[PDB]
């Protein structure tokens, strides 16, 4: 397999449906990613993972670089070999977890000092550290260090943080660039910022595709302002950005926003729900969410969802799963996140044959008539 | 297959090896049985669990009585069905537990009232009552309710109790009877009580016998004696006991206790050492427990063990379990577990092989040298 080769098979509207090729596997399109925070996605084993569907998983830099160490993990042989997953991974740059969970930040053009929110020791990450410490990882996609803009933000604030993106995605370029093995074996992906604010995306994606990139996020988004606005966002965004790399919408989703982002041209998702909200007692079905907690389970014989192919859905009732979450116990939290995890990877899989057979509008109608029934 | 039935297939001195048949599977002998507390071992799947090597496993009385309730599990369709195990279950009478983590406890010669200590919600044990509870529950083996002898008691008081737990164990034996599936289809075990006192173990063993029971425990040890008086205990107990019926040393333990207890006659054993020491950070292996939390693990990238056949060992390093049990991540506990429990089912393998084989002795010898060492 080449370093890096994304095609696409079928089309319909804005959706597209293909593979990414990368030297350490194939990405089906459009891909959920399970996020795995400290080398681990959460009360699963990597088989189990790859067993749901899952052709690739997401790390935490934040997370990895403060514990158990970025130097650390690569003296040890890698991410990859440390936690026993061989597929890609798909590496974040650090910086939003910066944003959100460190202290005594000190930005600056350069980059950040951060205090780790865990014993309170001092770390830096910049474009050329969050590089440098997702070769250490050893990533298969590489993301370019942003600087964040919050929800809501003045047209002035959403500009600078933009433009200082774009100095910092050039930044990004040149320091994978200028690593041999991370050049030639990984893929790096930039991240489009401006907010809500058209002008500013396009600025944003006219800079990252001059500085061109193996694929192009749709960063500052999921972030409060609603499904509404996202979905309006995206359908002015996405459509800037080059169409022959894949498009990687950041913290999102819920199962809608997925259907409604596939719809308006995204390629790639991650986000934490089915793993940490499935550990609260939510689990994902075709009619909606439930809470397994809720006592009208405590004698429910079904299994989590009636279709679902999943090996909990083959095993185990509502009633054990109710039970077991009720009690704290570990295997509630690694029953959920297997059904979750694998119902999220059943959803992306109809979405791709939807597309490849042409019925992905139907598909989204049928869907969402059904979920929000 | 039937009921039950016992059979001794090799002995070496006091120990022997052999099988127990009941309607649910085989039970090679000396047993480790897993405990599962309310309906799972904790961080495993019951397939995990049997690929480890148990036959059996132990299910907690008083926990599942409180959560998520005896009846409840009967309309379920029984403790097997609930949880995903189809293997013979093992059930205490919960009067331990009772006296251990409940509150308020009343006792009389009827039997025991007590507040749970989850809601303070007012409960019954009795003989009666007790096996009534593991009926509902589906058990195959059935245990005895008694009334449990601190340690250290009083002659007086070590009489009292067996005597009392004598008497229970005539009740426990006629309920049992009494009720017709499960006198068809399950079994039901006695325990010997008495403290350190042999004329007391001697009119205990005496009183078992004469009622008759489809196999023995030695109860009331492992309460903070010591391994000496353990023995000692043990020693003059054991061969009390008939000899053509399991024996089964509750509350134990330590490898070291297994097989001295396996050179004292002992056929079963069950202990939450590896489960819940294994969450905690502490592995077995065949040169002695590690703690895989110590700072020395950090950077070592052998397995637990040298020679462990189990999973955990073909595919991590102590290096990433010490990660993931420092990082307080579910993954952790789960490796932690499956190894231990496994290491356990190792040793219970070798001492039957070696009991088989005529060799047990010398295997006791080589086994002690090299985990004490
Ligand atoms: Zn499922
Ligand atoms: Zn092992």
């Amino acid at each position: 397999r080449p370093r890096f080769s994304f095609s696409i098979a079928a089309r319909e509207g804005k959706a597209r449906t293909g593979t990414i090729e990368m030297k350490r596997g194939v990405i089906r399109t459009p891909a959920f990613m399970p996020v795995g925070t400290a080398a681990t996605v959460k009360a699963l084993k990597p088989e189990t993972v790859r067993a749901t569907g899952a052709d690739i998983i997401l790390g935490n830099t934040y997370h990895l670089m403060l514990r158990p160490g970025a130097e650390r993990i690569a003296k040890l042989g890698g991410l990859h070999s440390f936690m026993g997953w061989d597929r890609p991974i798909l590496t974040d740059s650090g910086g939003y977890q910066v944003m959100s969970l460190s202290s005594l930040t000190k930005q600056s053009e350069e980059g950040v000092t951060f205090k780790s929110h865990l014993d309170g020791s001092r770390h830096m990450l910049s474009p050329e550290r969050s590089i440098e410490i997702q070769h250490l990882l050893g990533s298969d996609i590489v993301m370019a260090f942003d600087e964040c803009t919050p929800y809501p933000a003045t047209p002035s604030r959403a500009a600078s943080s933009m433009e200082r993106s774009m100095r910092w995605a050039k930044r990004s370029r040149d320091a994978f660039d200028s690593r041999k093995e991370q050049a030639e074996n990984a893929a790096l992906f930039g991240i489009q910022q401006g907010s809500v604010f058209e002008n500013l995306r396009q600025q944003s994606a006219d800079a990252l595709a001059e500085i061109g990139f193996d694929g192009y996020a749709v960063g500052g988004l999921a972030v409060g302002e609603g499904q509404d606005e996202m979905f309006r966002v995206l359908d002015f965004s996405v459509p800037m950005l080059p169409d022959d790399k894949p498009h990687y919408l950041m913290g999102t989703g819920k199962p809608d926003d997925i259907v409604g982002a596939v719809e308006r041209g995204i390629d790639m998702f991650d986000c934490v729900l089915p793993t940490r909200s499935g550990r609260n007692g939510q689990a994902f079905t075709w009619d909606g969410p439930i809470n397994i907690r809720n006592a009208r389970f405590s004698e429910d014989l079904k299994p989590l969802d009636s279709e679902c192919h999943c090996a909990v859905c083959q095993k185990w009732s509502r009633a054990y799963i109710h039970h077991l979450i009720r009690a704290g116990e570990i295997l509630g939290a690694m029953l959920m996140t297997e059904h979750n995890i694998a119902f999220y990877q059943q959803l992306m899989q109809k979405i791709r044959d939807s597309i490849s057979e042409g019925r992905f509008s139907q598909f989204a109608q049928d869907f969402r008539a059904r979920y929000f029934a």
